[PDB]
Protein backbone atom coordinates (compact mmCIF):
# COMPACT_ATOMS: atom_id res chain seq x y z
CA UNK A 1 0.00 0.00 0.00
CA UNK A 2 1.47 3.80 -0.59
CA UNK A 3 0.24 5.86 2.26
CA UNK A 4 0.14 10.10 1.76
CA UNK A 5 -0.10 13.10 3.78
CA UNK A 6 0.07 16.87 3.34
CA UNK A 7 -0.66 19.14 6.50
CA UNK A 8 -1.27 22.87 5.29
CA UNK A 9 0.78 25.64 7.17
CA UNK A 10 0.46 29.77 6.62
CA UNK A 11 1.56 30.43 3.18
CA UNK A 12 2.58 26.88 2.16
CA UNK A 13 1.54 24.43 -0.26
CA UNK A 14 2.45 21.55 0.99
CA UNK A 15 2.65 17.96 -1.20
CA UNK A 16 3.45 14.85 -0.52
CA UNK A 17 3.20 11.78 -3.40
CA UNK A 18 3.89 8.31 -2.66
CA UNK A 19 3.94 5.73 -5.80
CA UNK A 20 -0.05 6.53 -6.56
CA UNK A 21 -1.34 8.39 -4.29
CA UNK A 22 -0.98 12.58 -4.28
CA UNK A 23 -1.94 14.76 -1.45
CA UNK A 24 -2.05 18.57 -1.29
CA UNK A 25 -2.42 20.90 1.41
CA UNK A 26 -2.52 24.70 1.69
CA UNK A 27 -2.99 27.23 4.51
CA UNK A 28 -3.52 26.62 7.99
CA UNK A 29 -5.89 23.90 9.16
CA UNK A 30 -5.74 22.22 5.98
CA UNK A 31 -5.29 18.33 5.76
CA UNK A 32 -5.47 15.97 2.37
CA UNK A 33 -4.56 12.13 2.95
CA UNK A 34 -4.95 8.88 0.89
CA UNK A 35 -4.41 5.30 0.19
CA UNK A 36 -3.62 3.69 -2.57
CA UNK A 37 -2.13 0.80 -4.28
CA UNK A 38 0.14 -0.13 -7.85
CA UNK A 39 -3.36 0.44 -10.02
CA UNK A 40 -4.71 2.44 -8.07
CA UNK A 41 -5.04 6.54 -7.74
CA UNK A 42 -5.92 8.87 -4.68
CA UNK A 43 -5.49 12.32 -5.11
CA UNK A 44 -6.55 14.45 -2.41
CA UNK A 45 -6.62 18.44 -1.91
CA UNK A 46 -7.40 20.84 0.49
CA UNK A 47 -7.60 24.33 0.82
CA UNK A 48 -7.89 26.60 3.48
CA UNK A 49 -8.60 26.96 7.41
CA UNK A 50 -10.89 23.78 8.10
CA UNK A 51 -10.45 21.96 4.76
CA UNK A 52 -10.34 17.82 5.21
CA UNK A 53 -9.75 15.75 2.21
CA UNK A 54 -9.54 12.14 2.44
CA UNK A 55 -9.15 9.85 -0.89
CA UNK A 56 -8.81 5.47 -0.41
CA UNK A 57 -8.24 3.49 -3.28
CA UNK A 58 -7.56 -0.39 -4.51
CA UNK A 59 -7.25 -2.41 -7.06
CA UNK A 60 -8.06 -0.32 -9.95
CA UNK A 61 -10.29 2.43 -8.90
CA UNK A 62 -9.59 6.70 -8.61
CA UNK A 63 -10.47 8.50 -5.81
CA UNK A 64 -10.80 12.00 -5.98
CA UNK A 65 -11.12 14.70 -3.35
CA UNK A 66 -10.87 18.57 -2.98
CA UNK A 67 -12.07 20.35 0.06
CA UNK A 68 -12.04 24.12 0.42
CA UNK A 69 -12.77 26.10 3.73
CA UNK A 70 -14.84 25.06 5.64
CA UNK A 71 -15.27 21.56 4.10
CA UNK A 72 -15.23 17.58 4.48
CA UNK A 73 -13.98 15.67 0.71
CA UNK A 74 -13.84 11.76 1.36
CA UNK A 75 -13.68 9.53 -2.00
CA UNK A 76 -13.73 5.77 -1.19
CA UNK A 77 -12.81 3.86 -4.90
CA UNK A 78 -13.18 0.12 -3.47
CA UNK A 79 -11.60 -2.17 -5.56
CA UNK A 80 -12.54 -0.32 -8.95
CA UNK A 81 -14.47 2.89 -10.28
CA UNK A 82 -14.67 6.81 -9.83
CA UNK A 83 -15.15 8.09 -6.56
CA UNK A 84 -14.93 11.98 -6.85
CA UNK A 85 -15.89 14.42 -4.20
CA UNK A 86 -15.58 18.15 -3.99
CA UNK A 87 -16.67 20.30 -0.99
CA UNK A 88 -16.63 24.32 -0.48
CA UNK A 89 -17.91 25.65 2.70
CA UNK A 90 -17.39 29.19 4.56
CA UNK A 91 -17.24 29.64 8.19
CA UNK A 92 -20.31 28.85 10.03
CA UNK A 93 -21.63 26.71 6.65
CA UNK A 94 -19.86 23.10 7.06
CA UNK A 95 -20.11 21.58 3.13
CA UNK A 96 -19.39 17.53 3.67
CA UNK A 97 -19.44 15.16 0.17
CA UNK A 98 -18.59 11.65 0.46
CA UNK A 99 -18.56 9.50 -2.57
CA UNK A 100 -17.98 5.77 -2.50
CA UNK A 101 -17.11 3.11 -5.45
CA UNK A 102 -18.12 -0.59 -4.71
CA UNK A 103 -18.80 -3.54 -6.03
CA UNK A 104 -21.47 -3.80 -3.23
CA UNK A 105 -23.25 -0.93 -4.85
CA UNK A 106 -26.58 -1.26 -6.31
CA UNK A 107 -26.54 1.76 -8.92
CA UNK A 108 -23.85 1.75 -12.15
CA UNK A 109 -23.37 5.96 -11.61
CA UNK A 110 -24.53 8.41 -9.04
CA UNK A 111 -24.43 12.14 -9.05
CA UNK A 112 -25.31 13.82 -6.20
CA UNK A 113 -25.29 18.29 -6.36
CA UNK A 114 -26.08 20.15 -3.46
CA UNK A 115 -25.51 23.90 -3.01
CA UNK A 116 -27.34 26.11 -0.51
CA UNK A 117 -27.16 28.64 2.69
CA UNK A 118 -26.07 26.85 5.70
CA UNK A 119 -24.36 23.48 6.34
CA UNK A 120 -24.80 21.03 3.32
CA UNK A 121 -24.12 17.48 2.86
CA UNK A 122 -24.20 15.43 -0.23
CA UNK A 123 -23.23 12.01 0.00
CA UNK A 124 -23.07 9.31 -3.34
CA UNK A 125 -22.62 5.20 -3.67
CA UNK A 126 -22.09 3.93 -7.05
CA UNK A 127 -20.50 0.98 -9.05
CA UNK A 128 -18.46 2.32 -11.62
CA UNK A 129 -18.59 6.29 -11.08
CA UNK A 130 -19.96 8.40 -7.48
CA UNK A 131 -19.72 11.82 -8.12
CA UNK A 132 -20.53 14.89 -5.46
CA UNK A 133 -20.25 18.68 -5.41
CA UNK A 134 -21.42 20.29 -2.52
CA UNK A 135 -21.34 23.87 -1.53
CA UNK A 136 -22.52 25.71 1.68
CA UNK A 137 -22.72 29.58 1.70
CA UNK A 138 -23.04 32.15 4.44
CA UNK A 139 -27.06 31.76 6.00
CA UNK B 1 -14.10 -12.07 -2.78
CA UNK B 2 -18.19 -12.31 -1.00
CA UNK B 3 -20.84 -10.90 -2.63
CA UNK B 4 -24.66 -11.03 -1.68
CA UNK B 5 -27.99 -9.03 -2.22
CA UNK B 6 -30.73 -9.52 -0.27
CA UNK B 7 -34.27 -7.76 -2.41
CA UNK B 8 -37.23 -7.29 0.02
CA UNK B 9 -40.77 -8.86 -1.36
CA UNK B 10 -44.04 -8.08 -0.29
CA UNK B 11 -44.81 -10.01 3.65
CA UNK B 12 -41.09 -11.65 3.23
CA UNK B 13 -37.86 -11.11 4.72
CA UNK B 14 -34.89 -12.36 2.48
CA UNK B 15 -31.50 -13.40 3.11
CA UNK B 16 -28.64 -14.13 1.27
CA UNK B 17 -25.52 -14.94 3.14
CA UNK B 18 -22.23 -16.07 1.12
CA UNK B 19 -19.28 -16.52 3.26
CA UNK B 20 -18.23 -13.35 5.44
CA UNK B 21 -21.28 -11.74 3.82
CA UNK B 22 -24.49 -11.50 5.02
CA UNK B 23 -27.69 -9.28 3.45
CA UNK B 24 -31.21 -9.38 4.98
CA UNK B 25 -34.40 -7.34 3.70
CA UNK B 26 -37.80 -7.12 4.59
CA UNK B 27 -39.99 -5.85 2.62
CA UNK B 28 -41.22 -4.41 -1.04
CA UNK B 29 -38.89 -1.52 -1.64
CA UNK B 30 -35.55 -2.91 0.69
CA UNK B 31 -32.23 -3.74 -0.55
CA UNK B 32 -29.29 -4.88 1.44
CA UNK B 33 -26.31 -5.67 -0.35
CA UNK B 34 -22.31 -6.58 0.46
CA UNK B 35 -19.19 -7.48 -0.11
CA UNK B 36 -16.33 -8.80 2.41
CA UNK B 37 -13.09 -11.22 2.48
CA UNK B 38 -11.88 -14.02 4.25
CA UNK B 39 -11.10 -12.04 7.47
CA UNK B 40 -13.83 -9.39 7.23
CA UNK B 41 -17.49 -9.06 7.80
CA UNK B 42 -20.61 -7.63 6.40
CA UNK B 43 -23.81 -7.21 7.35
CA UNK B 44 -26.34 -5.57 5.81
CA UNK B 45 -30.06 -4.84 7.03
CA UNK B 46 -32.63 -2.50 5.61
CA UNK B 47 -36.45 -2.88 6.31
CA UNK B 48 -39.59 -0.88 4.63
CA UNK B 49 -40.09 1.23 1.50
CA UNK B 50 -36.86 2.73 0.49
CA UNK B 51 -34.47 1.82 2.58
CA UNK B 52 -30.91 0.66 1.26
CA UNK B 53 -28.12 -0.98 2.93
CA UNK B 54 -24.90 -1.29 1.42
CA UNK B 55 -21.63 -2.95 3.33
CA UNK B 56 -18.63 -3.03 2.22
CA UNK B 57 -15.44 -4.72 3.93
CA UNK B 58 -12.07 -6.23 3.00
CA UNK B 59 -8.93 -6.72 5.11
CA UNK B 60 -10.38 -7.43 8.72
CA UNK B 61 -12.75 -4.53 8.72
CA UNK B 62 -16.08 -4.93 10.03
CA UNK B 63 -19.12 -2.95 8.04
CA UNK B 64 -22.55 -3.26 9.52
CA UNK B 65 -25.74 -1.17 7.94
CA UNK B 66 -28.92 -1.21 9.19
CA UNK B 67 -31.54 1.06 7.10
CA UNK B 68 -35.19 1.65 7.98
CA UNK B 69 -38.05 3.03 5.46
CA UNK B 70 -36.59 6.41 3.31
CA UNK B 71 -33.40 5.66 4.56
CA UNK B 72 -29.71 4.85 3.36
CA UNK B 73 -26.98 3.22 5.33
CA UNK B 74 -23.31 2.97 4.28
CA UNK B 75 -20.70 1.18 5.54
CA UNK B 76 -16.80 0.86 4.25
CA UNK B 77 -14.32 -0.58 6.47
CA UNK B 78 -11.79 -0.44 4.09
CA UNK B 79 -8.59 -2.81 5.44
CA UNK B 80 -9.33 -2.39 9.37
CA UNK B 81 -11.96 -0.91 11.84
CA UNK B 82 -15.42 -1.32 12.35
CA UNK B 83 -17.62 1.31 10.21
CA UNK B 84 -21.32 0.80 11.29
CA UNK B 85 -24.22 3.26 10.12
CA UNK B 86 -28.16 3.22 11.32
CA UNK B 87 -30.41 4.77 9.40
CA UNK B 88 -34.24 5.58 10.15
CA UNK B 89 -36.32 7.78 8.06
CA UNK B 90 -40.25 8.18 7.43
CA UNK B 91 -42.12 9.35 3.79
CA UNK B 92 -41.37 13.24 2.58
CA UNK B 93 -37.79 12.90 5.54
CA UNK B 94 -34.92 10.58 4.33
CA UNK B 95 -31.97 9.57 6.37
CA UNK B 96 -28.71 8.86 5.16
CA UNK B 97 -25.48 7.77 7.01
CA UNK B 98 -22.41 6.74 6.01
CA UNK B 99 -19.10 5.37 7.86
CA UNK B 100 -15.66 4.86 6.40
CA UNK B 101 -12.80 3.22 8.32
CA UNK B 102 -9.37 3.46 6.19
CA UNK B 103 -6.37 3.76 6.96
CA UNK B 104 -5.83 7.31 4.94
CA UNK B 105 -8.82 8.95 7.99
CA UNK B 106 -7.11 11.44 10.02
CA UNK B 107 -8.81 10.48 13.86
CA UNK B 108 -9.18 6.72 15.56
CA UNK B 109 -13.08 7.51 16.10
CA UNK B 110 -15.61 9.30 14.59
CA UNK B 111 -18.77 9.43 15.59
CA UNK B 112 -22.35 11.20 14.32
CA UNK B 113 -25.66 11.13 16.00
CA UNK B 114 -28.05 13.23 14.14
CA UNK B 115 -31.73 13.44 14.45
CA UNK B 116 -34.37 16.00 13.11
CA UNK B 117 -37.75 16.82 11.61
CA UNK B 118 -36.87 16.62 7.47
CA UNK B 119 -34.01 14.82 5.54
CA UNK B 120 -31.26 14.24 7.68
CA UNK B 121 -27.80 13.11 6.88
CA UNK B 122 -24.71 12.03 9.46
CA UNK B 123 -21.01 11.00 7.79
CA UNK B 124 -18.22 9.72 9.91
CA UNK B 125 -14.75 8.81 8.65
CA UNK B 126 -12.43 6.89 10.95
CA UNK B 127 -8.87 4.71 11.11
CA UNK B 128 -10.46 2.19 13.52
CA UNK B 129 -14.22 3.33 14.53
CA UNK B 130 -16.56 5.12 12.49
CA UNK B 131 -20.02 5.30 13.61
CA UNK B 132 -23.03 7.00 12.47
CA UNK B 133 -26.45 6.83 13.81
CA UNK B 134 -29.57 9.36 11.60
CA UNK B 135 -33.21 9.88 12.16
CA UNK B 136 -35.27 11.79 9.92
CA UNK B 137 -39.16 12.25 11.42
CA UNK B 138 -41.89 14.37 10.05
CA UNK B 139 -41.86 17.74 9.39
Amino acid sequence: MYSCRAVGVDASTVTDVQGTCHAKATGPGAVASGTSVDGSTSTATATGSGATATSTSTGTGTATTTATSNAAATSNAIGQGTATSTATGTAAARAIGSSTTSASATEPTQTKTVSGPGAQTATAIAIDTATTTVTASLE
